[PDB]
């Protein structure tokens, strides 16, 4: 129970997670959209963490192609990583045969006192990342 | 597209508070490629089960799929009522379910008593009742019955 | 007190030698809250095996775990003891233990052939007799029978 | 090493067309440890292949591999086949099997309703048909040596 | 049979560990306790390396919070890290239900010829991971 | 086709006159899994060696690198270091599969390899474990996952 941001890397995502999100018991504070630009995605990301947000979910950014940026944007701003967040997440994808979210560079961790994940682009990789998320947030936030 | 499905929901004060799994059963279903022809609500009721599914099987359906009754209580039958209408077991299902949901910490998915089979040309399968678990099975549902409707 | 326990041990040696296994049961059971009414000892014979059952399901006990006699030997004979008394198969449990078994890399677990289920009101399960297995299932077990004994 | 093994390969083009199979089988049983008595083949019918299965029981062998006719087509009848032979059934094989293949990505051997347990003092282990599930199936089946030690 | 090892606690898990090593086939040398404190964490590592013990466990001190500092004490000590370990272990909790296992920073790793393996704090994370860790463990030291 | 793959074979005694038995089932399964095979290179277990063989497939451009052995614990196990030097992203997600899959099936060697995985230029770079076993499950493992990876590069 907290309060979370949603960043949307451009999508269907944006309305999806806040439900996802709402289930798991967090208010969200809003859907924030931004381009494939490192330093646009790191500014989103940096700002919500600075606002204080218990939790921030990015969707998309986290695959192969030159473009997808998302991890190496949120490296800058990570204070401790969280591993076992990002090894649950693709675990589970695979799983259940979703390949985006099996081969995501999605990273998870701290910074500041905020919980920051990112998740993969596909509808699949939403539902099955924050089924798996959720659950692993909320005992993170309780700290 | 992929096919049609027919949603029983195994519940008590829905049989009438309201309906919550059925609609996202099919919002789901239909992610899939499944049009749900219908949602049928029931008493956790071994009888009212088994004819809701009977008709479903002999109604127009490449796919039925119970949401409920599961556990372990006296009043969870959605097994019982199901089990004469299966022609072959596809326990791969069940236990792919299962495991889904174990790994996933949703101990009602996880220990659902719920069986899988073909029942003449219909691909039927029981799912357990909690929000988490409708979310989970299905997930994992999905692509399964896509491939076993289409052997068919 | 999440609820309550008997153990059986399905062991001949021990039948005939110190038993390891349900003092060790008892420990784990009690870490997942319950607490154990005894442990009974017998050979790994079926109308043995079925009669202690029995005797706990009519003790009224929240639950009970046997140990041994899963194996694929002609003197393991723990399942078909079982199967009689079940009034529902839990093979949400029986296939938890053994997919946590086989990825622990203990094959005895792994194939266990033991049952789980519902007597009545009881709560059985079957695990198999090593250590490892022994420590194992307990880990997996303690969790669903807490759940379950919700009821 | 450790056993004797047959293999029955389950398909009616190859009763009637090179069988792909049976050497595959062949080749990663021996490296579990198996000498292969030798492949016999079988078209997909309930009667010939029960007869395969027992042919084998009876014939002293160790581990008994079927290869397809396990999915859900009306031809596909080797569990059927397999039941009346088994006086312990192994579900923890089934389920290694099954939950491999479908952790691997291939549906018909996370599908696959092939059986596995003892009849008389022999392994049988049916496993589905697809090229995948030999290969994933055979990589998974180890659980057949520990098996055969007792 | 198989080795020597050193338990390391982050301030019960101690002679639990103790049992489970000695189960897994390995003599306990010693158990260190440490108050959560990165210089500490490192020296008693430190010693038990220098020491030529053949695996050392530390329990404790992988969580997300400010005191939590054993796998900042553990990484320089590392000279190869064994991802294989810690992604067992953390699965393997997760599986189990064991979120503090599940989501530990702990590390694994070779240091001069020594195994290093951090498990969490909890009861069910030092049996679930000893559990898995034991053959794993065994192996690296035949290796060696 | 799905693509072009190269395998290297990282073992001192097959480096060293030994007949390798590796190189040919990577071949085999490379096969099945959908890609043309350029060739076996064999190398010792030695970093330099290493390196210069990925390095000149990958600048030769095969959509696949798949390289076999030096993934262990001992000093002579260089295949990761060797690799990351020519790493411009990491696949974790690749090894963590294999590395899974591996202990699932008992196989330690899969189940503790260091491998890495990721892409180099636009090829993708897997290392795997060098027991037989390992190159099996390997391979199953990852034909599919590098069938997506490619085509996410094109």
């Amino acid at each position: 129970v907290g309060r979370a941001l949603v960043i949307v890397v451009d999508d269907h995502s944006g309305p999806l997670v806040t439900e996802l999100l709402g289930e798991a018991g967090f208010v969200v504070d809003g859907v924030v959209v931004v381009a494939s630009d490192e330093v646009e995605i790191r500014n989103a990301l940096n700002t919500a963490v600075i606002g204080g947000v218990d939790l921030v979910v990015s969707v998309g950014g986290t695959g192969v192609t030159p473009r997808d940026v998302t991890p190496e944007a949120t490296r800058e701003l990570l204070d401790r990583e969280l591993l076992g967040i990002s090894e649950a997440l693709r675990a589970s994808g695979l799983a259940a045969g979703i390949v985006d979210a099996g081969l995501s560079r999605g990273l998870a961790g701290i910074s500041g006192s905020t919980l920051v994940v990112n998740i993969a682009g596909s509808r699949a990789a939403v539902r099955d990342g924050m089924a798996t998320l959720g659950p692993l947030a909320v005992q993170i936030i309780g700290q």
